[PDB]
């Protein structure tokens, strides 16, 4: 509808695969090369499957910040035959707010769903399903199951991943561009 959805429609025809693990199907943000990010819930293993393709996982990092407390977000390396649009530059570099941000997700169930969920706050400490978690972005939309591993989207930036909501709040885990350094 507007330049929000134009840079958010952009990630996900490029940049997004459809993730299945023995925890169900998410949207994958694919990040550069064969590395991609998913919530850590998503428990990836060995093998994961991509756009329907068994898929060795080369390398998985669940990450956690110097306090040693969980961020929710997962660095997978796949044994893929094509890299991803290298998008490192679209990261933030420092913890923020913002406004104007569009939550954008890609499966079987929800194939190219867009909700502009507004301003977002830096939200910081959540109790994410029983676990103590740091760097979460809060936005005010009812958020649903299948929504998990969604791109948080403003213009020119790609600012999260969905890791779950309250029933009136959502919730993603913040992606920084030192998480991708290589």
């Amino acid at each position: 509808m507007g330049p929000g959805f134009d840079f958010a429609q952009a990630i996900m025809k490029k940049n997004t695969v459809i993730a299945r693990t023995e925890k169900g199907e998410f949207t994958m943000l694919g990040v550069y090369d064969r590395v991609a990010v998913i919530p850590t819930h998503a428990s990836v293993g060995e093998i994961i499957y991509i756009n329907d393709v068994e898929t060795r996982v080369l390398d998985a990092c669940a990450l956690r910040d110097l306090t040693d407390t969980n961020l929710e977000i997962t660095i997978v390396k796949l044994d893929r035959n094509q890299k991803f649009r290298d998008i490192r530059h679209f990261l933030p570099r420092c913890e923020d707010d913002y406004n104007d941000a569009v939550l954008s997700v890609h499966t079987s169930k929800f194939p190219n769903m867009y909700i502009p969920v507004g301003q977002v706050t830096n939200y910081g400490f959540l109790n994410l399903g029983g676990t103590p978690t740091h760097r979460i972005l809060m936005y005010n939309f009812p958020t649903r199951a299948g929504q998990c591993g969604g791109v948080v989207t403003t213009t020119g930036k790609v600012i999260g991943i969905h890791v779950g909501g309250n029933g009136a709040q959502g919730f993603a885990a913040m992606l920084l561009h030192s998480y991708f350094t290589d």
